[PDB]
């Protein structure tokens, strides 16, 4: 790991002139202040301050002073006067860590895993995105960047150059990129990168979204991670591939098993399934998230698992060994990555600690099953809208405890205001259906 | 009470050349075929047919032949060239039995349950509010309301005076007893009140009222709508259903010894309305948009409660006594099928009487500003928050399900489940505005 | 006076098909419901009801039922199926008169005058108005109907036909019209009518405004009684000419006096002056009212009186006998006529009852006096804005008592919301002055 002295040294060597101190609000939005390198020693002394009452989910105006403590291992130089980055943890002025810090929330849950002997939670996220064209002014239009489809080539796929420049920038920043391709829906794109320990994976999701939007704009496009920008075509998921490790060993892997899944893996999966409905408000946190969780678009809407199957909530991909993993498919890229990893880890650990029995897999296209069949086989549904998910979240002591009292209370208040504003709108669909009929 | 010979005579007297045979589909939409007067004897002979598979909620393509039996007492000439009259018809199957899914037959069935308990009439006074929108050169509505006036305003703040006045003149030529007309609370919103009538006639008059309003509004270059909530942030349109039971000429809801003038029968009736309020919401508030009106702060109900002279609760008792003593059920909106709405409210009320239900305490506050904590304290239930929740309550209610009958219930549920599922998968512009640049 | 039986009879004789039951909200806005003549007997039985929670200043949603009791002497037929009118008083369902009814408030103050022996308060109001052109859609533009001036003729004055049709309609409705002319500002107009007892004068102001706006629209124009629609030109006043009578005798008249003013007249004037600042919130009730009360436009802004002088708050016109009167010039036509007459009568009566000493007149152009001179002669200012006027209103027990507790509390709450909304706006003037300067 880097020391204080290492950062000073490297900042001079690479001639860094500016440093961004970055952190994440409750809703997952990245935030930063930029300081000249003359201030780097002040920043490393943990003395930078900000207004916590202007950051969503943090504190109130009457006790608004908060501090940034940089995590020196997050040091990296931006490719696009040299600018560098430090991701920071949030502290109160009395020196204690801030309970509502999403990154601290993940670290707290990860300590629970370490005490059970798991040295790391490895996470490979797949944050899909759409690219929209922009007008003369630079705002997004309703027109997608192309009308291509899954694995298409140019000129059907017009995202090749934009995705490739994203990849080159991510690689200069230390990402191990695995693949790049057009996704199923028009104007939809995917760039995959190697799994990493959970905190780093969530840091990389934040950085990934930032690089994607920055490069998209240089190409005259607008990138969005909105879960379902368009009816009738695929939405964008952020599948969270997960495994637990003991130093070097993927403990989810058992070569004697049919699917390569250890008993620990199956208990973990059972925990994800058990608490699926209760974590949905965190993994699928917008009104629009539930427009993606509709049947027929390779997004889940029922609580089930199956191997090599893209209809259920959990897929077990058809590979084994170090790549043995649980693919939880319901999160979308609007989820706060720190909170989403935290609640899924706590749900998985509860499954392990209580040795929860794994339900039988649903080895079929779950979308074409009737409600009758779903009831016969005891297949629950994911929540149908944000309000229902929120009601399940507050009733869950396991998921509530993951979040802690502060984030839970702020998250619920924000989302109840969001839902009440949505629910009272009169949408154009209603005018089209009813204005001339009634 | 008109005979066939009366209708023949009157059509000649008035020089009627065409007759509309009118009826109502399951969702409340009026339907008709127009016949020349040369065909009137065939129509009075109950021989007119139609395709029941093309009328929402009736029958399937493989069993699609259906008959119209005119109700002779619904005869009226339209006042607005070659004279046109109408008859409202009941729906019959080719074997001669009345169609189980006919909304007008459904209300008549429930009314017979009232008659056997001694009540000779259910008197109903509906207040169907509506908006007037301007139209473009092609005649379709724009987003602009006809005016920006408000409650009881005068011209030129209220620009609907002439349109409302001509509606009133046409309705009175058609035998309506008009009581009042005024601008309502929201911009471009209007109200025309007419005297209560027995339930079937009241529902027939609701169907006729909506037709005349839309026809005259179009003559004035406007588009009338009974959509419950066309615009966020201003009042929606309700159809308050004022209700009383009579024994020949006596209003059995009236008791002068009572502080509000309500008899014990009225109080039991109200208790049945409140008991079944959530279960009949899908009928009285049958669209997705209905539930954007059932939000607090706009004189539409949100919570299941009653109060005197209070416009915040579900039931208001107006500060009138005597023949005008009544129960104002405020939650229906003018998208409700009037025959089905009256049928389920009547059934709920009668169930409250047969079971001698205890009437909850009144909520004598602005219920909108009560905290959720206070509302649980008093045990005030909520109306369903959306159409899907309303449908779930409907199919679980034996009392409301049996008001509708097996046929209408099954078709209503199938239609509305499809409607809900279509709405719930849409991505609305609000979502793009909130999320496309934030995420 | 008319009886119930008289109204039924006349309604049949003149073939009236519809009746408007009219009344006035707290802010002076006329309101009505239209009933078919079949309902006339119900209306005369005092059984018509309305939602008092939708009428500004009346009652709350939880006790919203209110009743209309028509005043049979207000019967009149509209000129423009015959429609008639009845002005109504407001009652609660328990049968008591509604304390917040502006017309009942005036009648209550008038009872105070009758007990002192004055049989009527005669009031001649001069409600000036502007006419604006309208667009293709019918909304007002910024363009006035003409660019004429005081007493101008066509084609400089383009309001002649519109004013003349207003006059003809008012005369068919029983008005005694006295004069019609273009006023000082472009597009500004005046129609005068004979004084009447106070309640009738206020009824006639309501009817006058309605006829003016109706006929203006038939001519493709928009009439407004806004006090000051345009900077730098005259605003619109509603001068309230006032006198007290004993049966037939103008008690303000004394032929032995220099100005023809009785001692009663001078005490009344002293009361108006004493409470000028305290009644301003009622006589000048909008934010815009105080844009008219600026110097140089024949509107008052200082508390003073003078004969044949159009600079002060009170003018004594140069005529005597039955036309001896006190012209209170500060009210504008946005004032509720019932409340405005009520507070000025109560102020005048307080002057009589306390035999208040009349200050010396200010026989000069008061606009060109320096602040120093104004202080030397003890000339107070009218309030500078609505907020200051409201603060003076609540501190006045004489004017507060005129209004009664209900109207006072609703009026203050409405106007404090109005003022707080105005005071936080950022106006274009501020952008023009400061956006490029700072
Ligand atoms: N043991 C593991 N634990 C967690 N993630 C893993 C593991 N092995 C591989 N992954 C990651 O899972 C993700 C798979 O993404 P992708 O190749 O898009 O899969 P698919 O499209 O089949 O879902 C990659 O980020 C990959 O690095
Ligand atoms: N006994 C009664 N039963 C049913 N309806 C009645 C009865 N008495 C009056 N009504 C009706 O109730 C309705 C009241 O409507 P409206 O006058 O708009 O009342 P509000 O606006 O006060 O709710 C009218 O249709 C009236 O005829
Ligand atoms: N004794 C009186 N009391 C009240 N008003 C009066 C009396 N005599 C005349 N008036 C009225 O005063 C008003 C004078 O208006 P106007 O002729 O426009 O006067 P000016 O333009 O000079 O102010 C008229 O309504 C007139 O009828
Ligand atoms: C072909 S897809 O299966 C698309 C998934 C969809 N966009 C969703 O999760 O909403 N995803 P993957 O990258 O896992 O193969
Ligand atoms: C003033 S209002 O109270 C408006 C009610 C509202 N439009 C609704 O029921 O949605 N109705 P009413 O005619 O009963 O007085
Ligand atoms: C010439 S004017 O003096 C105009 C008065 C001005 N409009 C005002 O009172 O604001 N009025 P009047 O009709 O009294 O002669
Ligand atoms: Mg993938
Ligand atoms: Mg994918
Ligand atoms: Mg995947
Ligand atoms: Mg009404
Ligand atoms: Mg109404
Ligand atoms: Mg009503
Ligand atoms: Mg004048
Ligand atoms: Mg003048
Ligand atoms: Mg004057």
């Amino acid at each position: 790991s880097y020391t204080r002295e290492d950062i000073i040294r490297i900042a001079e060597e690479e001639n860094v002139r500016f440093i961004r101190l970055q952190f994440t609000d409750l809703l997952g939005t990245i935030k930063n202040v930029e300081i000249p390198v003359s201030q780097l020693e002040k920043a490393l002394d943990n003395k930078m301050m900000f207004d916590g009452s202007s950051i969503e989910g943090y504190v109130r105006i009457e006790e608004s002073d908060m501090y940034l403590y940089p995590d020196l291992d997050t040091w990296v130089v931006f490719p696009w006067d040299r600018v560098a980055r430090l991701i920071c943890d949030i502290y109160k002025p009395d020196g204690s860590p801030f309970a509502g810090d999403p990154r601290g929330i993940l670290k707290r849950v990860l300590k629970e895993a370490e005490e059970l002997g798991y040295t790391s939670m490895n996470v490979g996220p797949e944050p899909e995105f759409f690219l929209f064209k922009t007008d003369e002014k630079g705002d997004p239009t309703t027109e997608l960047n192309d009308q291509g489809g899954y694995f298409d080539l140019a000129p059907m796929d017009l995202g090749e150059n934009c995705r490739r420049e994203i990849v080159l920038k991510l690689e200069e920043m230390g990402f191990e990129i695995e693949a790049s391709h057009h996704e199923v829906a028009p104007g939809q794109h995917e760039i995959d990168f190697k799994y990493a320990d959970a905190v780093k994976a969530a840091d990389q999701i934040q950085t990934f979204k930032l690089v994607v939007k920055t490069i998209a704009r240089q190409h005259g496009l607008h990138a969005t991670f909105m879960p379902k920008p368009l009816f009738g075509v695929n939405g964008s998921g952020m599948h969270c591939n997960q495994s637990l490790f003991k130093d070097n060993e993927n403990v989810f892997y058992d070569e004697t098993d049919e699917l390569g899944l250890s008993q620990t893996a199956r208990h973990y999966m059972a925990g994800i399934l058990k608490h699926a409905r209760a974590m949905a408000a965190i993994t699928n946190p917008t009104v629009n998230s539930y427009k993606r969780l509709v049947p027929g678009y390779e997004a889940p809407c029922y609580v089930a698992w199956s191997a090599s199957n893209r209809s259920p909530m959990i897929r077990i991909p058809a590979s084994r060994g170090l790549s043995t993993r649980v693919e939880v498919r319901n999160p979308d890229p609007a989820a706060n990555p720190y909170l989403a990893l935290a609640v899924m880890l706590r749900a998985g650990l509860d499954g392990i600690k209580r040795q929860m029995a794994l339900p039988a897999p649903i080895d079929r296209n779950i979308y074409v099953m009737s409600e009758e069949e779903r009831i016969e086989e005891g297949i629950p549904s994911l929540p149908a809208d944000l309000k229902e998910a929120l009601s399940e979240l507050i009733r869950s002591e396991v998921i509530s405890d993951a979040l802690g009292d502060h984030a839970l209370a702020y998250f619920y208040e924000l989302k109840e205001i969001e839902w009440d504003m949505y629910r009272t709108q009169v949408h154009q669909w209603e005018r089209d259906q009813y204005l001339t009929l009634y």
